[PDB]
């Protein structure tokens, strides 16, 4: 069994965002850049929404408008399931199997102190 | 230690497949109607690509074309990572890992007999 804490320790505090007011085409981009699938959507120091792959692919080509000309906040998810560094490997698994995502944020004290995906997982597992 | 063949078992044998030159837009309605993230796509018994969320996310924006007019064939992963029933979820996970996909197709004796995600290989590990 292991903490939150321990799993972001490995694998890093990196928390890569983008505005709700921004593009998708920007958006995009830097999921492109970075290698990654989701971007935490920040406002004012609130999270306000997550940008993933999935809202991509289920939502932008139904809209009637360039990836350039629709912002972040159409398509992000809102509801942000999240854990804390006490939460543990077993309910990271638990909350990205059957809730069936991908992403959870971490969360200290009103701070996004991290991500962990399901690749995280995967990888820790295997380590 | 698992057996591939387990795996799929647990899984079920359905395939979700989609033609090389079909539209993009109908592969998304499709990954969208069935709450998959992967399309198979198939020329007769040939695996020739997959088409996954991945790759609408990173290729299809940047196309010099409307996603109506993008056929299947033009963002597909044509070099396709699978696993036979010699495979184990040991194999899988470490390709998932080491090579970044998501979805695996399985094999066997030649002919694709079903898929398996991430997610499935997760969901066996805390079942
Ligand atoms: N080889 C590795 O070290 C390793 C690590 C992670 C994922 N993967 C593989 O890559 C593929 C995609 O991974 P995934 O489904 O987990 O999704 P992903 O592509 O979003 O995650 C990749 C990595 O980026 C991180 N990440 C994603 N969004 C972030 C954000 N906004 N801020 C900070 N970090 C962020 C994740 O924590 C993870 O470490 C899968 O096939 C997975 O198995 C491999
Ligand atoms: N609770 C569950 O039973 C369960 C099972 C699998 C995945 N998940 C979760 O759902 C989310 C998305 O899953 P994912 O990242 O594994 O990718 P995904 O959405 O593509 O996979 C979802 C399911 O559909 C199946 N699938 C996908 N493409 C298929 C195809 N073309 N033909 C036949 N079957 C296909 C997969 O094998 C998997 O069982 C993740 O958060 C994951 O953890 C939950
Ligand atoms: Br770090
Ligand atoms: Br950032
Ligand atoms: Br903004
Ligand atoms: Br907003
Ligand atoms: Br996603
Ligand atoms: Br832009
Ligand atoms: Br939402
Ligand atoms: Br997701
Ligand atoms: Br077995
Ligand atoms: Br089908
Ligand atoms: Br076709
Ligand atoms: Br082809
Ligand atoms: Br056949
Ligand atoms: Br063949
Ligand atoms: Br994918
Ligand atoms: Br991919
Ligand atoms: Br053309
Ligand atoms: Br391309
Ligand atoms: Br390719
Ligand atoms: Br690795
Ligand atoms: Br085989």
């Amino acid at each position: 069994m292991k903490t939150v804490k321990h799993l972001l320790q490995e694998k890093g505090h990196t928390v890569v965002a983008i505005g709700p007011d921004d593009s998708v085409f920007n958006a995009m981009q830097k999921m492109a850049a970075d290698n990654i699938g989701a971007l935490l959507v920040m406002k004012d120091e609130k999270l306000v929404g997550i940008l993933t792959e999935r809202d991509f692919s289920r939502k932008s080509y139904l809209l009637d408008k360039p990836v350039k000309d629709t912002q972040v906040k159409e398509i992000m998810t809102r509801q942000v399931a999240y854990v804390d560094l006490n939460n543990t490997n077993e309910d990271c698994m638990a909350l990205i199997t059957e809730m069936r995502v991908r992403h959870l944020p971490v969360l200290d004290d009103g701070k996004v102190i991290g991500l962990l995906s399901i690749g995280d997982l995967v990888k820790d597992a295997i380590s």
